[PDB]
């Protein structure tokens, strides 16, 4: 059991070590399209990349590349989307995705400014009466309701597909509270967002797979699809305990490089998934 393996290696401090561990077992498969010249401009950081194999493919013959990668966890019948914070110039990229993908919601785990930078384009409107049109990808994008609470803000936006005129629903889940430095004190808050997105529908097999995104796509990203995925599993199998997260870890890095940043961020993936359970069982 995860609990008794979580005292283990906190009291012998052991959490870079199983992080090592895991950094030396993961895949490592081709990333050629990422790495052509052309596309040099549609990724924000030159170590991030996606796979080959698992890339989204986007529906535009001219260059169908974008810095997203599909995640398939076929037991626990979960897809996910992970993605870079759109830059300037690919924010009609980042739309035309959901749009192709049938996504239901994006979710977002970073602020626009972190540490006084920019980490991610602002890609959606602040205010109903001001629209965006994305004028490369034909696509409209309308403020419908905006709820800000404390740790996190859900915002309705209407898709318009201005070809078609075909409209969509996608819900906007924004965890606003995660800290410049580390990671939060207590699972709490992010548990609660997690089920408030899981309750949306936005995570279930009747959608496109969820897109999720922090500035790389991979840390906070990463937090978020593998304690989810825990957590289904724990409710799927007989024996709840035969799930290892260091394993579905390592499943998951087979679609996308380098989820989970730091031997912090695994640590509190751990206390995410024992005290989600808690409310599991």
């Amino acid at each position: 059991e995860m609990e008794k393996e979580f005292e283990q290696i906190d009291k012998s401090g052991s959490w870079a070590a199983i992080y090592q561990d895991i950094r030396h077992e993961a895949s490592d498969f081709p990333s050629r399209v990422a790495k052509l010249p052309k596309n040099k401009n549609r990724n924000r950081y030159r170590d991030v990349s996606p796979f080959d194999h698992s890339r989204i493919k986007l529906h535009q013959e001219d260059n169908d590349y974008i810095n997203a990668s599909l995640i398939k966890m076929e037991e626990a019948q979960r897809s996910y989307i992970l993605t870079q914070g759109p830059l300037p110039n690919t924010v009609g990229h980042f739309w035309e995705m959901v749009w192709e993908q049938k996504s239901r919601g994006v979710v977002m785990l970073n602020r626009v400014m972190e540490k006084g930078s920019l980490k991610c384009a602002q890609y959606w409107p602040q205010k109903e009466e001001k629209e965006m049109i994305f004028e490369d990808t034909n696509l409209k994008l309308t403020l419908i309701s905006e709820d800000i609470k404390s740790y996190y803000t859900v915002r309705q936006l209407e898709l318009e597909n201005l070809t078609t005129q075909e409209t969509r629903e996608i819900l906007h889940f924004h965890y606003t509270t995660w800290p410049d430095f580390g990671v939060p004190e207590s699972p709490a808050s992010f548990l609660n967002f997690l089920f408030k997105v899981r309750e949306s529908g936005s995570l279930s097999p009747e959608h496109g797979p969820v897109v999720v995104h922090c500035s790389a796509g991979i840390g906070r990203s990463g937090t978020f699809c593998l304690a989810d995925t825990c957590l289904l599993l724990m409710d799927k199998r007989k024996d709840p305990s035969s799930v290892d997260i260091k394993k579905v870890l390592l499943e998951m890095r087979k679609f996308r490089m380098g989820l989970i940043q730091t031997a912090d961020q695994l640590r509190f993936s751990y206390l995410a998934v024992i005290e989600g359970a808690k409310f599991i069982m």
